[PDB]
C-alpha cells in the first residue's frame, strides 16, 4: 500500500515512475522557418501525454482511486504536470526552454503565437525560481505527483460515500508526499526552520504553476476546435486499459 | 522593522490590521428579484478595495516595497484575496456564500450570470474545506498576506538591482509568515508532522483560490468593458497618498 510505504520508498517509486525525455518530430535537414512552431509543440505534448497516464499509474495511491477519478484528476492536470516537466529540463538553460533535446528555443522565438511570449516568460521565470532554489531531483517528483493529486481534488462533482472515501485517501497520500519532502530537506541538513521554510517556498510556486496552465488553456481553447473526442473520453480510453498484456 | 517582528508579533500585526466586514447597498425595503445580481457585487467589490489597501498597506514589510511593486502585488491578488476573505466569512454557512451580512446567496442564485455558478461552487467547496479543517483566524491572515505577496511575485518585468532587492525582501517576509504559521500549530498542540502536513494543506489550498481568481477573471473581463481608466492607474492613485492628513 502506498500510505505504508517510508520516505525513501516513495523517492524511490517516484524515480523509478519517471517518463521519457520524448524528441520534437521534424526533419533535421530542413528549413526551420518552414515547420508550425504550435504544430511541433502540440504534436510532442500530444505524445507526452500517452507516456503521462503510465507515469500516473505509478505514483503510489493514484491506482487506488475509481477510474473515474483518475481521469478526473489527470484532466485537471496535465498541463501543469507538462509545464513542471518542461521547466525542470531547462533548469540549466537559462533563458531558453529546452521543449525536448533537438528543439530549445529562446524567448523570442514565441512570438509567432498569440500569447506565447507571455507564457515563455513566465516558464523562463519558474525555471530561474528552481535554479534559484537549486531544486533537486528528489524534490522535483515529489511536487508532480502533488500537482497531479491535488490540482483536482477541490473539484470532485460527487459528495458520495465513496467519493468522500476518495478525497480522503487522496489527502492521506498528499501528506505522504509532504513527509517525504520534509525527509529529503532533514536528510540535506537543513534544520526545521529552514524545513518549513522550503516546503513552504516550493509549494507556493505550484501556485503559478497552476496559473500558467489557466493562460493556457485559455489561449489553446480558444485555439482547438477540431470539434473532435473531448479529452475526458481520451483520457479514459488511455486509462481504461485490459490486462491481457500483463 | 517587520523581519525583526516574533512570531506573536506578526498575528497581532495581521489581526489589528483586519479589515471590516461591508454591506452590500441595496433597498431592503424592495423586490429583490429587481436587483441586479452582478451590479450588487461588482458595487460590494469596488468599495471593499479600498479597504483592501488600507489593510496591505499594514501587512509587514508591504510598504517598504516600491510603489509600483506594492501596485503590482495588489493588482495580481485583489480577487484571490476578496474571495479568500468570502470564503472566510462564509465557513459557518454550510451551502451559502456570505457575500454580506445581509446579501447570503446560495447555490441556485449565481444562475442569473454566465459562469457565475460554476464560481459559487468553487467557491463554495473552499469554504467546506476550511471548515473541514478547522481554519483559525490566525491562520486566516497569514495565508491572506501569503496571497496578497506571493501572487505577483513570480511576474515582476524588472531584473535591475532594486527589483533583486524587492524579491528578496518579499521573500524573507513569506518565510516570516510560514514561520509565524508554524509557531500557531506548535502552540496549538499539533505535533512536527502534524505541523509541516498541515502547512502543506494550507498552501495548497492556494492554487485552488489562484484557480478561482483566474476563472473569475476570464468572466469579468468579457464583461468589464468599460473603457475607462485601468485598474494598475486606479490602485496606484489609491496607493500613493499623500501624508497632509498624517
Ligand atoms: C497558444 S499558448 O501560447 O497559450 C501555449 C501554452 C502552453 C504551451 C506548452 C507549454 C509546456 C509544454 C511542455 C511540453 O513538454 C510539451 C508542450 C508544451 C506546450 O505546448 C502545448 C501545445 C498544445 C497543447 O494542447 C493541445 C494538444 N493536446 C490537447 C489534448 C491534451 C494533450 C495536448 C498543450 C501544450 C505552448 C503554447
Ligand atoms: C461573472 S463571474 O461569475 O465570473 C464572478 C466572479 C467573481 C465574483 C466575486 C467573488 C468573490 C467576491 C468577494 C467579495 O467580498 C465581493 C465580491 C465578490 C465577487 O463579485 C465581484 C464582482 C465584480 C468584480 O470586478 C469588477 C469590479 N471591480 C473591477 C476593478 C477592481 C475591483 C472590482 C469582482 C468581484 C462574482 C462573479
Amino acid at each position: 500500500l502506498a500510505l505504508s510505504l517510508t520516505a525513501d520508498q516513495m523517492v524511490s517509486a517516484l524515480l523509478d515512475a519517471e517518463p521519457p525525455i520524448l524528441y520534437s518530430e521534424y526533419d533535421p535537414t530542413r528549413p526551420f522557418s518552414e515547420a508550425s512552431m504550435m504544430g511541433l509543440l502540440t504534436n510532442l505534448a500530444d505524445r507526452e501525454l500517452v507516456h503521462m497516464i503510465n507515469w500516473a499509474k505509478r505514483v503510489p495511491g493514484f491506482v487506488d482511486l475509481t477510474l473515474h477519478d483518475q481521469v478526473h484528476l489527470l484532466e485537471s492536470a496535465w498541463l501543469e504536470i507538462l509545464m513542471i516537466g518542461l521547466v525542470w529540463r531547462s533548469m540549466e538553460h537559462p533563458g531558453k526552454l529546452l521543449f525536448a533535446p533537438n528543439l530549445l528555443l529562446d524567448r523570442n522565438q514565441g512570438k509567432s503565437v498569440e500569447g506565447m511570449v507571455e507564457i515563455f516568460d513566465m516558464l523562463l521565470a519558474t525555471s530561474s525560481r528552481f535554479r534559484m532554489m537549486n531544486l533537486q531531483g528528489e524534490e522535483f517528483v515529489c511536487l508532480k505527483s502533488i500537482i497531479l493529486l491535488n490540482s483536482g481534488v477541490y473539484t470532485f462533482l460527487s459528495s458520495t460515500l465513496k467519493s468522500l472515501e476518495e478525497k480522503d485517501h487522496i489527502h492521506r497520500v498528499l501528506d505522504k508526499i509532504t513527509d517525504t519532502l520534509i525527509h529529503l530537506m532533514a536528510k540535506a541538513g537543513l534544520t526545521l526552520q529552514q524545513q518549513h521554510q522550503r516546503l513552504a517556498q516550493l509549494l507556493l510556486i505550484l501556485s503559478h504553476i497552476r496559473h500558467m496552465s489557466n493562460k493556457g488553456m485559455e489561449h489553446l481553447y480558444s485555439m482547438k476546435s477540431k470539434n473532435v473526442v473531448p479529452l475526458y473520453d481520451l483520457l479514459l480510453e488511455m486509462l481504461d486499459a485490459h490486462r491481457l498484456h500483463a
